[PDB]
């Protein structure tokens, strides 16, 4: 009664170039802004950074035949800025278009169809020094690195997202000091938020004209369920407010050339840099939605976001390694509010996966019943969001396998792979083993 997905369902793995690749100073590749930040004392949880990561510069072949074996028909990944054009503008660097390449060839050999993020977070550092996300050049420098990689590759990509999680990039970068750059000002995220949702209606023509008839292109948003502590006015207020600052915020824009009204209005409407003709570029018509769904976050007035008046509250309930409360219902919820609201085309999960501690046993294994858990309630939630006609086209675990989690560092292992970083040996989770009979029978 509640078994098969559509025949050409797209089941996938998702990972991000600075999470995974290492090699930071290998073929050209110039520092990214995260290189930099995991310098900062206090930026990352375990003092660690990106640099070795999982070594996948070096093992992609290897991490592809994983694949094969976790039976994906399917694949997001990042493309490194600092690797494509080094000093952010100008010369193209051959040696690292060409790792591209040789991965992308890897995937197209094996049968796996590549999903193209542009813009995972690692601008490179001297591109930042000239337009940080909050100077409007920044568009610019972003359309010039999307032309030169989009010209390279799109005879064998097909799939294009512009950026990975507006409301990251704007909000933890520029507005609470938790990402890259580490800045921490309502008007820099304000206007980081705006150049990013350029930067994307920028881009769509410009992929579009690189590609041919069969190109799909589109943004990915973060969005979390959320829901109010309690029928208080005061509450009910709180969770609207933070509803409009973390799920709205960038949709109505994208849909309906808008900002929330009453959220622009308590930031103060001044703040966000919009000029004439910006919605138009921001509304450019995408082929599909992607999300990346995790949790439920349950909101009351308060006062420990001073920017938006709110506490948070954990109801009864389960929780990751990283205190994000486990809600599949939230993943139809969100799914179906989308389909409602705007109508996209198609919709895409392009990140869903927990962190939970794990263990290699005496004989070599990975028994991670809480993660598996936490997948099969999610798969049951997507199966369900079909059956009502949602056009949910795929969907992309967080992660093929563990990695380095931007602040938390590498303690939190969101993999269906675990990674012994001592030898960078891969070791499939009994979680992925599950999903490897998921992807084969397309359903549960
Ligand atoms: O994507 C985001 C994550 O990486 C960070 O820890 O804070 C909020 C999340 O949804
Ligand atoms: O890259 C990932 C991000 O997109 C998600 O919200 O935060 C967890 C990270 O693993």
């Amino acid at each position: 009664e509640p078994h098969r997905f559509p025949p050409d369902f797209q089941w996938g793995v998702a990972t991000s170039s600075y999470q995974i690749e290492g090699a930071v100073e290998a073929d050209g590749r110039s520092p990214s802004i995260w290189d930099t930040f995991c310098a900062r004392p206090g930026a990352i949880a375990d003092g660690s950074t990106g640099a070795i990561a999982n070594d996948h510069y070096h093992r992609y072949r290897e991490d592809i035949a994983i694949m094969k074996q976790l039976g994906v028909n399917a694949y997001r990944f990042s493309i490194a800025w600092p690797r494509i054009l080094p000093d952010g503008r100008g010369r193209v660097n051959q040696a690292g278009v060409d790792f591209y390449e040789r991965l992308v060839d890897s995937l197209l050999e094996q049968g796996i169809e590549p999903y193209a993020t542009l813009y995972h977070w690692d601008m490179p550092q001297v591109q930042h020094d000239r337009t940080p996300w909050y100077d409007r050049g920044v568009v610019d420098a972003f359309v010039e690195y999307t032309d030169v990689i989009t010209r390279r590759l799109s005879d064998r990509v097909k799939y294009w997202m512009t950026l990975n999680e507006p409301w990251v990039i704007s909000f933890l970068g520029y507005g609470a000091g938790e990402h890259a750059p580490g800045l921490r000002d309502k008007e820099l995220y304000l206007r980081a938020a705006h150049h990013v949702l350029l930067a994307h209606g920028k881009a769509m023509p410009v992929i579009r004209a690189n590609g041919n008839a069969q190109t799909k292109a589109g943004i990915v948003l973060n969005l979390n369920w959320v829901n109010a502590a309690s029928d208080s006015p005061e509450d009910q207020a709180a969770a609207r407010r933070y509803d409009q600052f973390f799920n709205r915020w960038f949709a109505e824009p994208l849909y309906n050339g808008r900002y929330p009204e009453e959220l622009l209005e308590w930031y103060g409407r001044d703040l966000v840099p919009v000029q004439p003709g910006d919605f138009d570029i921001i509304t450019t018509p995408t082929d599909f939605l992607a999300v990346n769904y995790y949790a439920r976050t349950t909101v009351k007035a308060g006062s420990t976001d001073p920017m938006l008046q709110v506490d948070f509250v954990r109801p009864p309930g389960e929780y990751t390694a990283m205190d994000w409360e486990v809600y599949p219902q939230g993943l139809y919820n969100i799914l179906n509010w989308l389909h409602t609201d705007y109508a996209p085309p198609a919709l895409y999960v392009t990140e869903n996966g927990a962190a939970y501690d794990d263990q290699v046993s005496a004989a070599g294994e990975v028994d991670d019943p809480q993660r598996l858990a936490y997948l099969e309630g999610h798969f049951e939630a997507a199966y369900r969001a079909i059956q009502a006609g949602i056009p949910l086209k795929g969907y992309f675990v967080w992660s093929l396998m563990d990695n380095f989690e931007w602040g938390r560092g590498f303690e939190k292992r969101f993999g269906i792979v675990f990674v012994d970083y001592a030898t960078q040996q891969r070791i499939i989770k009994r979680s992925g083993k599950w999903f490897s009979q998921v992807t084969r029978a397309n359903g549960l």
